[PDB]
DNA sequence: AAAAAAAAAA
DNA sequence: TTTTTTTTTTTTTTT
């Protein structure tokens, strides 16, 4: 009998896969047999439990066949063939909603009676991230309106900010939640292709920490990037589509995804600080370093990095009307969720312990 | 049973895909059954609902094919040779009557029963944009005139004026509607040799905010970029080939393409003057400005930056007989739609508002 | 009769082979009758003696195959894409306790009765390196757990101190222990792309001895390393995910691994400093360089550098309780073949000859 | 009939082809009749009359191929596996004791009755090389030693002096001896990585007569190569594994080879200078010139480069026992044969001869 | 009936054939019937009508072929591995003597009734190139020899003298002669690589006109080219093996070929004049360029640059017994038939008429 | 352009 | 399953 290729592709649909040695090692663990499977009876990993005894017929035979890697390639190309169709189709509004509810999926499993996550370290984590700039919910809501409506030239924000002031974990955060990827631009600029070919089909892209020119007075190293994102004048505004190149595949046409220019205190250019929407001044709070200091579980589980939490902040602060109404039947449950968990008397403790530079949880 | 390869080459020359994993994916959309796919009930997407029914059985036996991406290489190098046969053998009068319709389709689109556009804020558009210049559609029209005939030294237009004077909203609607792209002659003369390499194969090019020398003398920033520009009399002229240098490629031989000057109040060498066929005045208006502050929807949407929004300032205002003989039936619709959506008294008020400072659409 | 190629994949699992040369060499020594062969007489190395017995059948005819690479590159991909299945799966608690099984593996042959190795030269080694910094034990259990603890920005250590200092010895040691990457930064920026693709899957990378700038004075070199640590602050932060490169292979995004810099007294930048929870200053002590002089066995057969020395170290000087579950049996064992071999009387001894210089072994 | 691609494989691992085409090439010579064939008559080049008899009837059916680079291709493949198995596999005083095999196999057939070579024309080169440096036989095992302990940072010799002091000359003939390959530094930074990789799975690496700066007092002109040697500092000390990169394959992770550096009287760096153990001042000796132009077969057969003579100064100067035991049976008979071929009076009157400036076979 | 890839594998060893394109473009038209072949009536090319006539069979099998250029590829490697065999196991002698006899194949061709040159012509060459330098034919005789022996670090030779005294004349008639190819060190350092490259498997190297410094003063360009030959110190002496570098393939280790240097009147380094054996003043004389005005046959048919007018030079003034014994047969019937063309008092007015400025011929 | 890695033919 | 044909990158260029 013969491998159905079908099947594999099925497989890394489900689990979407777009690793053809993660999908190749994921579909390998299958030819044993799921009646005696460790991995099946401890339930680690659902990518593997939930497939195992679908998947082991066609996995014993896969694991006698000369062309694998083939079989996994294609299997792979429709994973990023099905993500190329929904980037040029879907609204941008459904991108954000299909994200969402990933996360939403991915938040029940964590939770859950399975789960391995305390309700009240993360939202110790919203009191934290709440604290770090002022009324911080409005602005992740008018942040997240901002990136769908991705108006062209008013398309990005820049954080500016001392060391260690914060920057890095909003954006973070905001990437997780939003769904992008993070680029670096401090290299030449003929290395730039394929780096700048990995925003294709993304939401959001992040440069970290762009190196400036003159901070040199500060002890502020210069380099490259602000005269490469001078150069790419053409990518932020997205007035044009501007095209990604990457391998074993065409370089796509797109406008380049809208997003979040991180910096340090370099003097930025006038013709490059007229493509900014907002500027977000982030510097270091006195009481928040205390805070994390008596609170190392936030650091250690990536809280405050995560979009996870600043999702919980949306449902904690936003109403249900400004969700997406698919994902309001979601969004209702996850507030009784957390109605039935946290007082606002606790809360507002918690919250008073991080202004205090307490630990958060005392 | 065999797969076509045939179909999704027809497939894929009906939809024009350039890339292998766009067409990859849409077309394993095609393996569900039309009988009951929300995508065809929906009626969202035209590259699905117009060609699911004919192209599923197909899709069936594509499904379960191994050779997937080698039949989708096929069918978009296909795509790519018909591209490659018609720049090389189509007049610019076909290339523009090309572009026309393939924008007529868009507005088909955009304007249908399932549309998600209202023509009114369009028209609006028009408005603004026919109010900036003295006779507005005679100047895009004989602009257009200029870039389909591509007349040795006749063959570039200047536009000048002061800051905020619009120079270039129009180079970039015009763009659209032409195909093209920007070229910043400001480069020292080492980087200029790769920047004109962008001019290979585009029908139009603009050179954006010459930054010329004299002139800091009034506070225009001094530049290089009027004398850079001076030297390369033999790309402005269009008698002679030049040889144009993408980065790491090597040298095409082509007539450089027709194009734009966007300046400020600089001073011009007199020998540079002579190789531009119109110069056009841009000048700050008031009541523009004002309008802009009320009528503010345009900059959201992005209308007044389209070819679209040009297009239809063509079909508004200049006859039938104009356009190329093969688009005329679909001009002849789109006139009697845009009539009988909009009686001249409705356009008129419109351009009385706009030239009074008042944003409403009434 | 035909090749199994199932045969083959689990050779290199079993024998965990990375490189598709080397399972073409040793599979190849199989093809001999394994009843005469010098190599299975004299058990000089296990990776062939254990396994010729079951793979001779096989190999006779995958000596007479024309597919041979081939063969050999699926067996690699599967043994590459269980590395990237543990990445991904495994906590990093779990992929530190394989490592020390896979020590503990290789020190049970190393010291076994067919052992080439002398457990007394070895921990002659473990009292010299316990006398390269104060409370070394408790700096190498910091160490790891601040790399199995990947918190954000708290990843990296900085090794600083001049010539002949230790920085070298103890991160060969370090990144033994761990497993992990040595690194080049210093090499120019744009094939930097390539180095920093090592990193994938890798629990650690050592940046080894990189350059800065400014100290000519002091006799130090200038070149680029530390310009272009302080370029890649997102590969030092891992807050956020970054995308690394194979050739061939496409981009490969996570977050880089922690560990360890080392450099020569130069001057590290405050946005670099940033980055680095720990700065150990390395100091040359003359009596350890006078020990080695008379203990030359710890130079020639590694053992300072040698993480099998760690491991001892911390078999000696941490309780059972510091090591994970699965392993705690095989350290008990390990504890009581150390107190059998060694009283305390004979380790104090070689610490005193350690601090006085002359040979440990005295 | 097919071909068989065992025998091929056989013919390179017998003759050690690293190279496809002349593998390709060497075969086809076996396609002529065996009886006729001139080479073999001529017994001119071993690789071939050694072989041509088993080879020929492979070697016509061979010749009627479709695929015969394919077939030298895994040919090459299996040479250069069992190549990375004993790098891997044997002890470096086994790699050292194969070469010496091989050069005495060489021996062998240079100094028997078919041998184009006289040997006191050879032990003259003996002579001559002896008075270059004072007790030279020493200093060749002192550096055989060193390369086979590979102890850290204790790996490499700097040979230091001005033109025509001899570096060259010795440098060379030790890469005989031990086999290696010499590298050139003095290229930029960034041709220098693909150098560097020629380095990978040999014994020996010279860098031969580097440059440094500051020596224009001398008329020494200055370049780049003491620069170089010092950003690659972490390859000098062999504490940690480098990563070693040759054109389209992907990195190689090993310990970079021992070796020599040979610089004419640049200025060294503190940090490089600390990775040399043993500096040699080479000065010039006005006999040694006369010696040689009266002596000038010494230069036009290459006797003073070469291993050979270096391994015939061990065979006359060191004793038995401090060769490897399985050559030790060799040695011994090279030493009767010279013992019988040369009396001591031939040879201290040849070195008497050097130090006169007189021809050394007067 | 197929295709004898055999067949294509004679035609290309018989024609020397190494170019893919060309051994396809040759062997296609055969494919027409000899019988009426105006390229063989017209014996146009040698490469053709001597072949055609047993290729056509063959040829029109080859033009139904589907995979002709794999089987040209095929034929092509063929002849590099010839090549490369030939350039590891050929002495120097017998390449030269190889290189006199395809010589000796085009002077037949070219002095036969089917050619087209007068041996008057080119034996006023020889009187012309005798003039040029003082005992001419001991100077290419002691060159030749320097070129067979490869003397380490006695083997290349200097050219030098001012503005148009015959360096580029005599060396490329030397290299026409020899075989070999011309370098243009005088190129920024990084592109050097690949012109290094050019080297490969070659008898010679010419260095043309390399540029030094600091002949400003006697108004001479200064350039790069001197001081990137002295970062190639160890590739003039060719005692060890260097690695050489073509585009898109890995580093060939031989020891680089032996050549001349030429140059103008900039002062060289002792380092890089320590190579040089020979360094040969070239001066302008007044009669070579007053009778080159007169005898212009001499540069419009290339005569003083051409091989074959030093191999008539050899042929003229040299011993028989100085040529390799296998060519002393052509060698004598050449002296005969010069003897025969030439009265010695012929050729001595030329080298009299020559002496004065007056026309070689009159 | 040539090779290394990968896919199609019969 | 045996054997031959195909895609694609890297490298190079660029900085
Ligand atoms: N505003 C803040 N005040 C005090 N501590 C903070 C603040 N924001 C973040 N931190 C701490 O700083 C660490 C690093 O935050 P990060 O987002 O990397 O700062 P940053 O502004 O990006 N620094 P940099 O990347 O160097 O410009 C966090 O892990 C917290 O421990
Ligand atoms: N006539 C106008 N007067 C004032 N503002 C205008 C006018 N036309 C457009 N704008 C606004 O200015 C921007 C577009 O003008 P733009 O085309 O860039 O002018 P320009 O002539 O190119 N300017 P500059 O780059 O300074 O030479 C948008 O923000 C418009 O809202
Ligand atoms: N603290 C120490 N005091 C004295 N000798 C030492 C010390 N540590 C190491 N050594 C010796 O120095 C050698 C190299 O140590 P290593 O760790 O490479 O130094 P380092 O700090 O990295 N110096 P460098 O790499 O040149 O900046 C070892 O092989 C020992 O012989
Ligand atoms: N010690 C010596 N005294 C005199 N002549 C020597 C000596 N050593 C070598 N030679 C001669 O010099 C030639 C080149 O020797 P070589 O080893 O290349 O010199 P070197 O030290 O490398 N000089 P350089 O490479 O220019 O810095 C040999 O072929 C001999 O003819
Ligand atoms: N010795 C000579 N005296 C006078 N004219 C000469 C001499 N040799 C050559 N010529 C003439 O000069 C021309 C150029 O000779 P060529 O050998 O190229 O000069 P060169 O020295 O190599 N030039 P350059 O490389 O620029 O320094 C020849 O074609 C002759 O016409
Ligand atoms: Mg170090
Ligand atoms: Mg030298
Ligand atoms: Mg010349």
């Amino acid at each position: 009998k013969q491998v159905s290729w079908k099947l594999v592709t099925e497989y890394a649909m489900e689990t979407k896969c777009d690793d053809v040695l993660l999908l190749l090692g994921m579909y390998l663990e299958f030819q044993y047999s799921f009646e005696m499977c460790l991995k099946c009876i401890k339930k680690e990993q659902p990518s593997h439990y939930k497939y195992h005894e679908k998947h082991y017929a066609n996995a014993a035979i896969f694991a006698d066949s000369k062309n694998q890697k083939t079989i996994c390639q294609q299997a792979v190309d429709t994973v990023l063939a099905k993500k190329r169709v929904d980037s040029l189709q879907l609204t941008r509004e459904q991108m954000l909603t299909n994200r969402f509810n990933d996360l939403l999926d991915r938040m029940d499993i964590m939770f859950g009676s399975t789960g391995s996550a305390d309700i009240e370290e993360w939202m110790a984590g919203v009191a934290w991230l709440h604290c770090l700039l002022p009324k911080m919910d409005s602005v992740v809501y008018d942040f997240l309106k901002c990136m769908v409506y991705n108006i062209p030239k008013k398309r990005y924000w820049l954080f500016k900010g001392p060391i260690d002031s914060g920057k890095t974990t909003l954006a973070a955060a905001l990437l997780e939640l939003c769904g992008g990827k993070a680029l670096n631009v401090n290299l030449p600029l003929d290395r730039l292709n394929f780096e700048l070919g990995v925003a294709i089909d993304q939401f959001l892209v992040v440069f970290e920490d762009v190196k400036g020119t003159g901070g040199e007075s500060r002890d502020l190293p210069s380099g490259q990037g602000i005269n490469n994102l001078d150069n790419l004048r053409d990518y932020l505004d997205g007035s044009v589509k501007v095209n990604l190149e990457k391998k074993h595949l065409n370089k796509r046409t797109q406008i380049f995804p809208p997003g979040i220019v991180t910096m340090n205190e370099y003097s930025v250019p006038k013709t490059l600080q007229a493509r900014f929407v907002k500027q977000i001044d982030f510097r270091p709070k006195d009481y928040l370093k205390h805070c994390l200091e008596r609170s190392e579980f936030l650091l250690e589980k990536r809280i405050i990095q995560s979009g996870i939490a600043l999702l919980l902040m949306l449902i904690w602060y936003r109403p249900v009307a400004e969700f997406a109404q698919s994902i309001q039947s979601r969004i209702v449950e996850w507030k009784e969720r957390l109605d039935k968990e946290f007082s606002l008397s606790v809360y507002q403790k918690m919250k008073f312990n991080v202004a205090m530079g307490i630990g958060v949880l005392d």
